[PDB]
């Protein structure tokens, strides 16, 4: 497509947008099974039309954008058990994730110019289940990671931290509050007291799970697995994404700090980015205060319900779930999943691909769609 | 604000949320000066509902607006000279600034692996000029920069620069296409002739000029002044901000790249952010669309006039601007400018602030603003 001199009509332009549009998958169709977003609360659409024209990068211009963003903070904040968090609703994980490495990394510096750190790159522990945005923030910042490897259940190996910190000069302690591919959840208590008596930064990554864990009803809590992720625990930061499960327009990450002695490690403006948007902000705080606790609540047990329903299907049709699961994640154990997923698109099932299928029960998918799900399952494996 | 169990009636979230408005600028207004975003074209807020719920960090979900993010990419490459550039509507100018500057270091690291570098750094030839973005990058990735000096026409010193590329080993160069604090335009023509003759990698920042420079009237082109700045030089990369100049709601950057043969230098998904918005590149390809070459054009040459109506009335004055505009940015000379830009604000005029009063002549500032300005400039100087 060529740059031409003469523009075109509105209905031009619109009726070609929404061919392209009618190309895409939509999350209310039942064709979505392994996306962490989903559709958005319905009041941010005329929230995002209010605060399209804002900028975060220029707050002094939007005086009450910026104390939204301030406010939206502060509600995640208290949900974590921390009314004096210091942070940013920016464009998703991956720049929490990064901002969170940025900070441990200037803390490094700052040792290393007095003298107080024998490592010539920060050098960070980090679970073998990470995000990939840890990978994009290891390449490009020369971050030295030792990789945590994982137990039978899925979480990383507590005593191998423990073992390492001692071993070596440790400069950040990464734990996961709901990892990517299974939903599973680090023992954070036991890392933030290995970190708190080393004097190690520890970042919690709760992008997913930080708008689900708080919300679990009793029934979805399993026996040994502990809960406990948040601020109460004493750790640094955690990343909490709002158009993950707080259902929120893409962007709308969170990034939250202990408090605001933090600010200083992120100097060079705190965000990665430059110009960004208000309306994430704006989003955030309404929608956790149109639900409220008990709305969020709804909507998560409601995915659980949903989740485990799924769990018992698949058992019924003997197939064999990776794990009993623990968030709104299951996966499915299969040897040619590479070619089932493939077979699955053909049929109109996108799922995620561990040698398994991953599936995100997400708001979207209702007991239709898992009903529909296993009878295309069932008929690929003939 | 704490996070409280009973949620709220939208009726009374929205009502919050527009008495938080309230007490931002909003462009249209005649108060804010010093912006490079404006009003977005109204049609884009149809496009932004319709794409709200996309991610082009799942692009196998929404082939659609991935095939849209092409076209968008597509037509900034023919408005630069390049019908095969490779490129994304990324986040913003600074996303494209660090995807360029990871593109020159992974080069880098190749050489480097191969014996076929001396630097334990990339050496990168920067204008002192260059935005905060770079300095960002910096400090991420590790960078060497050589700062290079600007001429009393405040465009970089092209001997410099060849003569520091004789000198010592460069591993990428940086010329800037309407610098952020004057508006001025490097010698891209030739710098991109140092740079093909050492093989160095040329990225070019025309986040704000790139929207602007293609479509002056020749009334506003200077003799002396080079305006070529695009592929048909044979540059590596380009920056171009569909947000600034391109009327297009935030996030709506572009990052360039001569060919599809730069995406392996960004390996480490492509984009530095993982989940990201759809609406940007369907935004970007519809309103160049909508416009064509001739609305743009329109748009462009009446904030020039606008821009050298302020420049003539301030002469008029006896103000000393920084230099005659090239794009539509203006600047004050003023050994009080912090205390002149405070009073301003006291009397609703946001200018931004080199020694000067920094104004962009965005499309929402119109002849009455710039005739209001100047009374209360004049009244602010007794
Ligand atoms: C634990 C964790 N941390 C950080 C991130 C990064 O967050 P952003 O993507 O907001 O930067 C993710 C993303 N989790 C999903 C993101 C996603 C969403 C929708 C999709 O369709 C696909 C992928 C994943 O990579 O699987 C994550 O799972
Ligand atoms: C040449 C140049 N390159 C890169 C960037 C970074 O682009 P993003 O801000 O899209 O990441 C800018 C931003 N120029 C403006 C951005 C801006 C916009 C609106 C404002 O109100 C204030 C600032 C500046 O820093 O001045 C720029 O001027």
């Amino acid at each position: 497509r060529n740059m031409q001199e003469k523009g075109v009509s509105e209905k031009e332009i619109l009726e070609e947008l929404k061919k392209y549009r009618s190309l895409d998958l939509k999350y209310e169709d039942g064709n979505i099974f392994g996306s962490m977003c989903s559709n958005v609360l319905p009041i941010t659409r005329k929230i995002v039309d209010i605060f399209l024209e804002t900028n975060l990068g220029d707050p002094g211009l939007f005086k009450g954008t910026k104390l939204l963003e301030e406010k939206a903070v502060a509600l995640l904040g208290s949900l974590l058990n921390n009314k004096d968090a210091y942070g940013h609703i920016v464009s998703g994980g991956t720049e929490a994730n990064l901002m969170a490495l940025r900070c441990i990394k200037n803390i490094w510096r700052e040792k290393r110019r007095k003298g107080l750190s024998k490592n010539e790159h920060p050098k960070i522990i980090v679970p073998i289940t990470a995000h990939f945005s840890f990978e994009k923030g290891r390449e490009m910042m020369d971050l030295e990671y030792i990789y945590a490897p994982i137990k039978e259940d899925y979480t990383i190996d507590e005593k191998f931290v423990k073992d390492a910190v001692e071993d070596y000069d440790v400069d950040g302690i990464i734990g996961i509050a709901g990892t990517t591919e299974l939903g599973t959840i680090d023992n954070i208590e036991e890392l933030s007291k290995i970190a708190k008596e080393n004097n190690i930064y520890i970042h919690v990554d709760a992008a997913f799970g930080g708008l689900v864990i708080p919300f679990l009803d009793d029934k979805y809590k399993k026996k040994g697995v502990n809960y406990k992720f948040d601020f109460s625990l004493g750790v640094d930061s955690i990343t909490i994404d709002p158009h993950a499960m707080g259902h929120c327009p893409i962007p709308s990450g969170g990034i939250l700090f202990k408090d605001i002695g933090y600010k200083r490690y992120l100097d060079v403006q705190a965000t990665i980015l430059g110009t960004r948007v208000g309306f994430g902000g704006a989003c955030t705080y309404a929608v956790l205060r149109y639900l409220g606790r008990e709305g969020q609540r709804k909507i998560v047990n409601e995915c659980m319900e949903n989740t485990l329903y799924l769990y018992k299907k698949l058992k019924e049709n003997n197939f064999k779930p990776v794990i009993e699961p623990i968030l709104n994640i299951v996966a499915i154990e299969d040897e040619d999943y590479k070619e089932v997923c493939k077979k699955l698109r053909d049929r109109g099932i996108y799922v995620s691909v561990v040698k398994a299928l991953r599936i995100v029960v997400m708001p979207h998918i209702k007991r239709e769609h898992i009903d529909n799900f296993i009878e295309i399952l069932n008929s690929i494996k003939r």
